[PDB]
């Protein structure tokens, strides 16, 4: 499924952050657009391991959906 999260990310190393969380927990194919603080994942992994994942962040996460 293509998950949509927002993500309150402020600059480039928010950006990065993201990147980072989402990288260490792997087979996703996500793309970040840091402007409008939303970030978009392609994955099995479920909805509750993402959520758990971006929030690893520390930034404020919701869900915008399928
Ligand atoms: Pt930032």
């Amino acid at each position: 499924p293509k998950h949509e999260f927002s993500v309150d990310m402020t600059c480039g190393g928010c950006a990065e952050a993201v990147s980072r969380v989402l990288n260490k927990l792997g087979g996703v194919k996500y793309d970040i657009d840091l402007p409008n603080k939303k970030v978009c994942i392609e994955s099995e992994h479920s909805m509750d391991t993402l959520l758990a994942t971006l929030k690893k962040t520390g930034k404020t996460v919701s869900y915008l959906g399928l």
